[PDB]
């Protein structure tokens, strides 16, 4: 390590200032953004209802009307796939909170200040094992300035610092970069997990759609 | 039980009063319950734009990154899913209000007042027609009871031949015009969940393409993201 292991410690460093800085506080608005958009879903959810009970209402009165009793099916399943595909949307909007709104909000509420406190742990121990060096150094300088085996001593005991804290160093810089991908990950998977339960959603709508559209639609032709 | 006429009679009486007693007034109650349905619906549509720029945010902090710039895509292509889904829903919407709401709330308004002058119309001629069946029949009672069998003159016997004659036409033109107004009741009836159901069916195509469209996106992206997490 030349003078460019300075480098390493300043990145380990602006690594948990950015974490801090950018990233909690944009997570939150991601947070926040999110609840508005999970408050929408329940709207829609409600109002669903509503719907759903006016198609069967259509549907009872076709069935007791004088001769358009057939199509009072065709509205009653149409109402079915209605409250299936509105199950499905509840099924994920749970997922949208219980497994991604929920959960980043425990793990950022208190981050930053656990972030602080371990960067100032490690810049701490950091300017230990420097000044330690140094006070170190500035012995092999008062003896080699005034012999002018007890120096053998010294420049075994620097290049022990020396080694102890470039691997200190590297060392926190690993942590470092665990710390930050392993947050965009988290959001990443989460992200993923209700994709993936949005995926069952279209996939339930569509089926039972292809299903019933063509028949729904001989039946108008009829 | 005044023979297949009476009977028909009343159900066009029935057909138009179900029309807008029931039907008229549970169509409007489901105009109302479409339009809270869609107010929601666009609820959704603005929460989602916020959202998305929360993402895409993301994606920028984590392509600035050190090591993460990898899911800084990831992120990107999850706003273009929800971006593109997003636009689908927009759709399901216009549709759903230019085909189905729009459409029955000009349909429904004056409705019934139209129904109601076509029943009047209906039973006010069909009035007519039965009592001069009614009169002219009773004038031949009347006519009958003067006669004198052998002995009626010629302009008795010319008077009764014309009075079944004219009975038999009336009795015939009331019948079809009795029957004629339960075939177009039951027109109007039909005509009306037909549709509805037919507006249905077009919101029903359009959410089906919306729902399409979702799944291929996902089942696309979702594995190859699945493996950015896999890291």
């Amino acid at each position: 390590s030349l003078s460019r292991s300075e480098e390493m410690h300043r990145l380990t460093e602006n690594v948990y200032k950015t974490i801090m800085e950018q990233f909690n506080p944009s997570l939150r608005n991601f947070i926040a953004m999110g609840k508005n958009y999970e408050k929408a879903l329940a709207g829609v959810t409600y109002a669903a209802k509503g719907y759903f009970d006016a198609l069967v209402k259509m549907g009872e009165l076709a069935s007791e009307s004088q001769g358009s009793k057939e199509l009072g099916d065709v509205l009653f399943q149409m109402a079915e796939v209605h409250r299936q595909i509105q199950n499905q949307l509840e099924e994920m909007l749970k997922s949208f909170h219980n497994e991604l709104l929920t959960q980043l909000e425990q793990k950022v509420e208190l981050d930053s200040r656990y972030l602080s406190a371990a960067l100032k742990k490690y810049q701490t121990e950091q300017r230990s094992k420097g000044d330690a060096l140094d006070k170190c150094q500035a012995e092999l300088k008062k003896l080699r300035k005034k012999s002018q085996d007890k120096e053998l001593q010294y420049i075994d005991a620097i290049s022990n610092k020396q080694g102890e804290l470039e691997n200190y160093v590297s060392d926190g810089y690993k942590t470092a970069l665990t710390e930050e991908r392993r947050r965009f990950c988290f959001l990443v998977e989460k992200q993923c997990a209700v994709a993936k339960n949005s995926a069952a959603y279209h996939s339930k709508g569509k089926e039972l759609l292809a299903q019933k559209l063509p028949l729904w639609q001989q039946g108008v032709d009829s």
